[PDB]
């Protein structure tokens, strides 16, 4: 239906690699102990921080749109901000990758109704193999992230040399508690770091998405842990589609996600690169100086043809969070359907809080 894309180049030569892009749900970034929350929520990526020089944790990236279709739009494909409708005009992440041979999967536990015509089926539907572990009644069900874990570990033993994995989490999305199983609540009747005013109502839903942070921690490192232990030649690439408000802002009565009321919760994200140890040897880059820049999810496909190595008519490597030409924009949130309706996202409060900007 769409064109290729015009004087495309593959400069990362032609060994055998697998690359991971691993798309997490609802994870703000200030409420993981990897970004300064006090509660130890993150433990195993912390860990591997500490001990692992090729995991590259960046700090000031932000979404887009706090809505998981509204965003992915925009992360997966051209489009953004200032062009939202450049889903339907202009090739995806997926496609690029295909256009540049690789056999792509798309493994997903979130509730993907394949028999309806909904946009995250057609972006699933775009590689050439899907693994949908949560068909499922519904809310309630109890279908943990972990269950992406046994068909990973199948698509890395599929002996195509080019391959592109995608890992769609539920993450950390409502309910909370619903997330991770009754016997690992760690911060259950826990009131340490708990902003003031909150009821037994409040308090359990707080205490429910610091358990949420922590399962997906584990989901995160374990991807990581299990792709590592393969010795693979390649990278990984973990994300949040947006954030989520949980009583962080003051005065710490709002839960849930509103584009037409924003604050820096909903928007913070985590933005994690892992390298293999023969990717860096073949393709050597320093990303220490790359960490603080201030980066919207939006642009996403223009760091990952970077990290590809892909170049094509449409490539803007300005917009590449990892590039040494990288300029820094505006940027944008809010409704990019509605009349004049974008702001800047540093003009938000309470920035200067552990986590935010
Ligand atoms: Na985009
Ligand atoms: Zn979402």
């Amino acid at each position: 239906a769409l064109p290729p894309l015009a004087n495309f180049k593959d400069e990362s030569g032609n060994e055998p690699r697998t690359l991971v892009l691993v798309i997490g749900e609802s994870t703000q970034r200030g409420r993981m102990s990897l970004y300064g929350y006090p509660r130890e929520t993150t433990p195993e990526l912390d860990a591997l921080h500490k001990t692992d020089p090729n995991l590259t944790v960046f700090n000031n990236v932000v979404t887009s749109r706090p809505y998981t279709i509204e965003i992915l739009q925009q992360a997966l494909t051209f489009a953004n901000e200032k062009n939202p409708d450049l889903y339907l005009t202009q090739p995806s992440l997926m496609n690029m990758m295909k256009q540049a041979g690789y056999k792509t999967f798309w493994i997903t536990n979130q509730q993907t109704m394949t028999a309806r015509n909904t946009m995250l089926t057609v972006f699933s539907r775009q590689t050439d193999k899907q693994y949908y572990m949560n068909q499922q009644r519904t809310q309630s069900a109890r279908e943990y992230d972990t269950n992406v874990l046994k068909p990973f570990q199948e698509v890395l033993n599929d002996p195509a040399p080019k391959k592109l994995i995608i890992v769609h989490l539920l993450g950390t999305h409502i309910k909370y508690k619903y997330r991770y199983p009754e016997n690992q609540g760690k911060f259950d009747g826990n009131t340490d770091h708990v902003p003031p005013g909150l009821n037994a109502e409040e308090l359990e839903s707080y205490n429910d998405y610091d358990n949420a942070n922590l399962y997906n921690d584990h989901v995160v490192a374990s991807l990581i842990k299990d792709f590592k232990a393969a010795n693979p030649n390649g990278f990984l690439v973990y994300f949040s589609d947006h954030g989520e408000e949980v009583y962080d802002t003051p005065p710490h009565k709002t839960q849930g996600r509103n584009e037409d009321n924003p604050t820096r919760h909903m928007y913070t994200i985590p933005f994690l690169l892992w390298t293999s140890e023969k990717w860096q040897a073949t393709h050597p880059r320093d990303f220490s100086q790359d960490v603080d820049r201030k980066y919207s999810l939006a642009e996403l496909i223009h760091t990952w043809s970077d990290l590809a190595g892909l170049s094509y008519d449409g490539y803007d490597p300005t917009r590449s969070v990892v590039n040494p030409q990288f300029k820094e924009t505006t940027r944008w949130i809010g409704n990019p359907y509605k009349k004049n309706a974008l702001i800047d996202y540093d003009t938000l409060p309470y920035g200067d809080q552990v986590g935010n900007q």
